């Protein structure tokens, strides 16, 4: 078995290499990249998504969300507190602002320690979730705009026919500004390309482990597990790894960097947090493989994680009997 410790792999695919996306990603999985549940894909040097990021300030934020923290310093929640309007330029010049600015650090150690320490006593701003894309559309190769979409993924493997589109999504982030563990709707693929701007860190815990992360989850967030059987899809709780290690959840780390790639891969539990003004884009997909885990994704019937349009017809497809009370909580 390829990769059996479930260690993060970091990819180098040569321009070649770059041409077919599918392929390459079935690539990453023969090496056990999937055991992991997170890869980094270091683009070709040659490669760029867009010739400059000179124009990007009249970018509207229209519900930026201010995180507000509770509970202790490894075990929180947050909760999204939403803002007025603001423009990319009126967001970056509020990232770099001494309330809101990167603290004097050592190295990404010493932040880390400073993120654990620090994340609940502020509320940083996220502009999450804007629809669009800022990839080039003469960009070619791995253009978040322009993959082949999970509904012909569907159509393809399973020849059912179904409504529903597939587009990309932009992230503006600042310090501490804060991703809750969760794997992705319908346990789907994500990839996610740091455009611009400061680091981003990510914890992962494999997906072989993940029902060990769901088992601790239940036991440091208590009542919200009682009012939902899938209360992680909420998307609002947050573990460090230092609470992990001291309770033997198997888990990795690593830092994204502007210009890299990174995929998460079915039911890879993430969670993570932003070193400082940047903006990352990312998108939901589907290989041949993601079947049975869709077919299998737990969900939030409670009512409080409410999603898309497209996820109506997955879950009405690959999870007949669900279908019904799933669409009582989601209406
Ligand atoms: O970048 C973020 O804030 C969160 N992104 C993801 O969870 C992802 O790409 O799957
Ligand atoms: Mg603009
Ligand atoms: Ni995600
Ligand atoms: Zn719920």
């Amino acid at each position: 078995a390829q990769n059996p410790n479930c260690n993060i792999m970091i990819f180098h695919p040569t321009k070649e290499e770059f041409n077919d996306f599918d392929k390459y990603i079935a690539y990453m999985e023969s090496q056990g990249a999937h055991r992991a549940g997170l890869a980094k894909i270091i683009p070709p040097k040659e490669w760029k998504a867009r010739e400059t990021y000179d124009n990007i300030s009249e970018i509207l934020i229209a519900t930026p969300l201010q995180q507000v923290a509770s509970g202790r310093a490894g075990v929180f929640t947050q909760y999204h507190k939403k803002k007025k309007a603001m423009t990319v330029g009126e967001y970056r010049h509020l990232a770099n602002s001494k309330k809101y600015q990167t603290p004097p650090h050592q190295n990404f150690e010493d932040l880390e320690r400073k993120y654990w320490k620090n994340r609940i006593y502020n509320s940083p701003i996220y502009g999450a979730d804007i629809s669009g894309s800022l990839f080039d559309e003469n960009t070619k190769q791995w253009n978040l705009g322009h993959l082949g979409t999970i509904q012909d993924l569907l159509e393809k493997e399973c020849g059912v026919v179904i409504e529903g589109v597939n587009t990309p999504y932009l992230y503006f982030g600042m310090w501490k500004t804060t991703f809750a563990w969760h794997t992705e709707d319908m346990d789907l693929y994500s990839i996610n390309y740091l455009h611009l701007g400061e680091p981003k860190t990510w914890y992962v815990v494999p997906p072989e482990h993940g029902q060990r992360l769901e088992r601790l989850a239940r036991e440091l967030f208590p009542g919200s597990s009682r009012g939902c059987g899938a209360f992680l899809r909420h998307k609002v709780a947050l573990i460090s790894p230092t609470v992990l290690k001291e309770n033997g959840i198997p888990f990795n780390r690593i830092t994204q960097e502007a210009g890299e790639f990174m995929v998460t891969f079915p039911y890879g539990y993430h969670a993570g947090f932003n070193h400082g003004f940047n903006c990352a884009e990312a998108i939901n997909f589907a290989t041949p493989r993601w079947i049975d885990y869709g077919k299998m994704a737990s969900q939030c019937s409670c009512g409080e994680a409410r999603v898309t349009f497209s996820m109506d017809a997955f879950v009405r497809i690959l999870q007949p009997e669900r279908y019904d009370l799933w669409k009582r909580g989601q209406d």
